[PDB]
């Protein structure tokens, strides 16, 4: 039993970490077989980041420029392209820590691990969820651009996030491994604002499912609601709205506790317009939305990796 | 910027996880260099455990009643000892991935990274903290007994918890990798219950401390104690009282921040006394106290591994 914030070990993701630096900017790769993936604002200079024309930055390079480094043997790049804000450093040595690898984009309300890097180097391991309006509540410093998310299948990490910046809000935002960034962002230095963040509504119900499955049993009551009714006062209270296909989702989280989903939601309804009056859920003062039905029942079922 | 809970990167610990198998029972071991370290319970049946004679159950066995696996590839025991709770497999091949490494034995107040194991596969990583009563509340499924807690100090990995049990009450207890259990309890099917817990009480100094490096500084008292004085009205709140290394440990915070010790412990028994009056600090209004001073300076700084 218990229910805590779990990351996807990361040792898969550690023996890819490398360090790309270009004139005197250091940031982080990742190095998978021959090539070696980096944000593309490494090339910049300070005055380059105001305002950058990258294909004409990137031109303006050559192989040599780049200096990779993984552990203490320097990296030598034979090769450079540029796929988005991806930087591509095609090396002479392949990695033989390079894992069963794929390229995602995760959809808005999925959750991924980030192993958070400085000079190539892994500083620590820690869960997130993409945001609706495709920001992360993230941890990050200077120089942990490069930094990859992750989750892992089987054997298999797929990548889905790299980190680029931070907004004025304390909030982050990156692209996927392909270089197209979440949301309106772009890689430039900037004051960015987001769009207005609503809740993650599905990730709030198997939340309270979590807590259910761990005996917090407090916020339940005896009502129903139907599906629209609950996303009526949802929409109110700035929560996405719940789909059927979500309803689908939370369907073996409602089998093990034998609480019906939109038994579930007259609960979430009650406490949008209640509050929790002083107490808590799962140790926490606040609705939580930061964990998947996959993570619930990854975590109350059993199942393991 | 970003503040949240981080844990160690899992990488070298992933590397000396094993399968410990005995008849028909199966947990996790720890392989470092030739020796293998997992629960001593793992040579017991269902009924064993109710009343175990464990030195009599291991006159019983031998070295060939030991299934030690790295994934499907099994690793010859060529010797067995035992050291109080867990059990020592001498095995005939010596782990090429073993780190420097230490077994050390923690303060109720410290953190470490709990990477949970199934099959001597890790499932997952996150931060955990030594509870005043020597629980931890963690999140284990059955099978994951043998999943080790740990820290990290540069290069070196210290092994401090080893998983053993959960109480009914929801939360876990075990053993540090010498054998010696934390707390009261003792390797047996037997319903065990923790002593009440207190509050980590330097550890939501630390935290107080984040905040004000940060943007919230609304709680500075301007006023002081004594060590005594604090810690006599901190356990009147079911807060630990501080001892000599929670002073010191928190020395660093203090210096960054201009504020002395005393004085934060003063701001402190302010929010004891006469609450936070509807007004949060580093977000949620609940006086965190799962992050260590060293927590808020390895993530304010980005100390990398
Ligand atoms: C990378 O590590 C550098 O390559 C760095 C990481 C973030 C900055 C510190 N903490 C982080 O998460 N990324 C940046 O510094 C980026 C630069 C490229 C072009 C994206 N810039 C920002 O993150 C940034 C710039 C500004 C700004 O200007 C003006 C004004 C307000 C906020 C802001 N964030
Ligand atoms: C290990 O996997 C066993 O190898 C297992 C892990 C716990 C069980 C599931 N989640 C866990 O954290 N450990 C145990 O089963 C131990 C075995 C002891 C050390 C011999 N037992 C318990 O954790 C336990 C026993 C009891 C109990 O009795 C009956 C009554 C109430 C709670 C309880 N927990």
């Amino acid at each position: 039993s218990g229910f805590r914030k779990m990351a996807f070990p990361s040792g898969k993701v550690e023996g890819c970490m490398v360090q790309v630096t270009c004139g005197t900017t250091t940031l982080n790769g990742l190095w998978l077989d021959d090539v070696v993936y980096c944000p593309r604002h490494v090339i910049c200079t300070s005055e380059d980041m105001l305002n950058p024309n990258y294909e004409d930055l990137l031109i303006r390079k050559s192989n040599h420029n780049f200096l990779v480094q993984a552990g203490n043997v320097q990296l030598r790049v034979i090769g450079h392209s540029m796929q988005n804000c991806v930087l591509k450093l095609k090396v002479d040595t392949a990695n033989p820590k390079t894992p069963k690898y794929k390229f995602v984009r995760i959809q808005p309300g999925q959750t991924f691990s980030v192993l958070a890097c400085y000079n190539g180097s892994p500083s620590g391991v820690y869960q997130c969820a993409m945001r609706p309006n495709f920001t992360i509540k993230g941890s990050f410093l200077p120089g942990s651009c490069g930094s990859v998310g992750f989750n892992i299948d089987y054997d298999c990490v797929s990548f889905c996030y790299m980190h680029h910046m931070e907004l004025p809000t304390g909030v982050h935002a990156g692209t996927d491994l392909e270089g197209n960034f979440y949301g309106p962002f772009v890689d430039r230095q900037t004051a960015q604002a987001a769009g207005t963040d609503t809740t993650i509504t599905v990730n709030v119900l198997a939340w309270l499912y979590a807590a259910v499955i761990n005996g917090d049993r407090w916020f339940l009551n005896r009502f129903t609601t139907t599906l629209n009714d609950f996303n009526l006062v949802a929409m109110k209270y700035n929560y996405e709205p719940l789909t059927q296909d979500h309803v689908d989702i939370l369907g073996p989280l409602s089998a093990q506790t034998g609480i019906a989903v939109l038994d579930m939601c007259a609960s979430l309804k009650e406490l949008l317009q209640n509050g929790m009056n002083g107490r808590t859920i799962l140790g926490s003062a606040l609705l939580e939305d930061e964990f998947t039905p996959f993570d619930v029942v990854r975590q109350c079922s059993g199942v393991t990796f």
